């Protein structure tokens, strides 16, 4: 006989809960912006304007009884705990001694990171990507990068997901030394240096938490009292709509690999692995660990590290550590976690660690196949050739020779096929083994007719430097451009060659280039041939599969070639 409970709806967080506390209006440390709960922190507010309140109020989430507590007026928060993610009908009574008086159910959200609270993601994919029925044993991934979101404008609902097995989240940094990001400028090192404010060195954190969890997307129903948003609630979602395909962070990379030199320190590694089990535990949309440590030996960003003694056996007890906290996980929630890792091929690369050894804790190892040969010189070359291409020289390819000044090769050139073949000399099974596709082309300028020693292959030039070109053209960094760039302003409809530019194909590296004899700009990339070849290569061998660098990049017919190339190898 007390009056029902009204709720009031604006004076209790629209009703948004969350068992993840999450900082939506300022940009500070990871520590002080993430907080993850075991039970969600709930706090509704009612009235009960007219009539008698009563003295006791019950909470009911589908029926059951969650909270309990006194009113004591015409207005009672009532604030109370709650473990499980997903959306309920809450009921609020009002006791007293006659008898009770429940409110009308409303609809009430706890957000938990694994998106139990959402619907599947509504997909806006380019319809250039087509529809396969490639068996689903077979890898077929790719990497999503965190500022796609900026002036690629790319984001998670563009992805072709019904086309993927697994998904590497570009790129999760680890905090303490990091020259090497600020030599890329921008902001990039400043957003690192406030993100590890108040977090130990060697731990995790979120690089961009704006793109990663703030940012407000319409297409995802995202609006102001959303308690998850950005990128992470999109592959919240995603897992929604596609509970089989795994999402899978990416720790390190080219740029952010500096702290895992410091990990011949048990210590160093001991922080990491409990601060990537924790980010796991947060948030729970994520199916494993992808390590893109470039390189163990060196040889990467960071000119002054790199050993080549210790980083093999570093990253192998990582790997065994990581599997170790990985079965705990998968005790713990009864997931399985996936373990792997994007690594340099070139022989120089593979040399320096037992990848036979570090595979046995992994489930796939990410050949980088790609970035052979780029801007950062003037020496042209197929950037991720399958095989040793005719520009090649006598003895270059298995590095038997001697190079134009007659100095020795110091080990076999670098091809898709050489890294492959370098692996599975360690031990490496080939199951275990994904190939890489790229979505993307490097390039020079100044190659011109005057500097080949053979007329009909630009692969025998010399540059003058780095090819220059506007975002418009999808050239984001010099040197290096776009996929679908390439299609539209240089290919043209026809794969023909459009404004100056030639299309030209190496048969026995399996390499496409597109070349412009008078600005001699000259551009090594992956087309539709050479990404069947690498299908073919993949079958042939039994490898895991292929994946590809980075997708934003593709207007569809790379990942449609890598499907193709699956099905069709002899
Ligand atoms: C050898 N490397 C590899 C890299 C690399 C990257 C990104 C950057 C680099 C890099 C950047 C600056 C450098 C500067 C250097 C150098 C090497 C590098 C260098 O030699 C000494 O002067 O993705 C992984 O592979
Ligand atoms: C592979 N390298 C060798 C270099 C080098 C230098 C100076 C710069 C580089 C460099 C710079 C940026 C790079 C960026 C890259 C890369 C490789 C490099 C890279 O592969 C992935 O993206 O003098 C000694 O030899």
């Amino acid at each position: 006989a007390p009056t029902a409970p009204s709720i009031d709806m604006y004076g209790s967080n629209n009703l948004q809960f969350s068992k993840i506390e999450l900082a939506m209006e300022t940009t500070s440390g990871y520590n002080d912006m993430v907080k993850y709960h075991e039970l969600a922190k709930i706090k509704v507010k009612f009235n009960q304007w007219s009539g008698t309140s009563g003295d006791t109020y019950n909470v009911y989430f589908d029926g059951v009884k969650v909270a309990t507590g006194a009113i004591t007026g015409s207005q009672t928060t009532a604030s109370f705990e709650y473990g499980q993610g997903g959306l309920y009908q809450m009921e609020i009574e009002a006791c007293d001694a006659t008898g009770c008086s429940k409110s009308a159910p409303v609809e009430i959200t706890i957000a938990d990171t694994d998106g139990s609270h959402l619907k599947p993601l509504t997909m806006n994919v380019d319809p250039n990507n087509k529809s396969y029925n490639t068996d689903p044993s077979i890898v077929m991934g790719t990497y999503f990068v965190e500022w796609g979101i900026y002036g690629r404008d790319y984001t998670v609902d563009n992805m072709p997901v019904d086309n993927l097995t697994h998904i590497l989240y570009g790129f999760i940094p680890i905090c303490g030394p990091n020259e090497s990001v600020k030599s890329v400028g921008g902001n990039s090192f400043n957003a690192l240096q406030t993100a590890c404010r108040g977090v130990n060195d060697y731990e995790v954190v979120i690089h961009d938490p704006w793109a990663a969890y703030q940012k407000s997307f319409p297409q995802a129903g995202h609006e102001y009292s959303t308690p998850i948003k950005g990128n992470y609630a999109m592959l919240m979602a995603l897992k929604q709509r596609n509970p089989d395909l795994k999402i899978i962070p990416s720790i390190g990379g080219g740029t952010l690999s500096d702290p895992f030199y410091d990990f011949v320190d048990k210590k160093n590694r001991d922080t990491f692995v409990a601060s990537v089990k924790k980010f796991l535990k947060t948030w729970k949309f994520y199916d494993g660990v992808d390590i893109d440590w470039e390189f163990p030996g060196g040889g990467g960003a960071a000119a002054d590290k790199g050993d080549p003694v210790n980083d093999g056996p570093a990253y192998i007890a990582l790997m065994r550590e990581l599997r170790v906290m990985l079965d705990e996980l998968e005790a713990e929630t009864g997931r399985t976690y996936e373990l792997t890792s994007a690594i340099g091929v070139g022989y120089d690369k593979i040399e320096d660690v037992d990848y036979a050894d570090a595979v046995q804790y992994m489930d796939y190892i990410f050949a980088m196949t790609y970035d052979f040969y780029g801007g950062w010189n003037n020496v042209p070359g197929h950037q991720t050739a399958l095989y040793c291409g005719s520009f090649m020289r006598p003895g270059q390819c298995d590095g038997g020779g001697v190079d134009e000044n007659g100095e020795p090769y110091k080990g076999p050139a670098y091809t898709a096929d050489n890294g492959i073949q370098l692996l599975l000399a360690q031990g490496v099974p080939a199951n275990k083994l994904v190939l890489g596709t790229a979505m993307y082309g490097r390039g020079w300028e100044g190659v011109t007719p005057d500097t080949l020693t053979d007329p009909n292959d630009p692969m025998t030039g010399t540059a003058t430097g780095k090819l220059k070109g506007s975002t418009a053209q999808g050239v984001w960094e010099d040197g290096v451009i776009d996929y679908k760039g390439i299609k539209s302003f240089m290919l043209g409809a026809n794969n023909t060659g459009i404004n100056g530019f030639e299309y030209g194909y190496d048969a026995q590296a399996e390499a496409p280039w597109v070349w412009n004899r008078s600005t001699g700009e000259l551009i090594t990339f992956d087309d539709h041939r050479s990404v069947l070849a690498k299908g073919n290569y993949a079958k042939s061998l039994g490898l895991a599969g292929l994946f590809s660098w980075e997708i934003d990049a593709d207007n569809g017919d790379i990942l449609n070639a890598m499907h193709e190339g699956m099905a069709g190898g002899v």
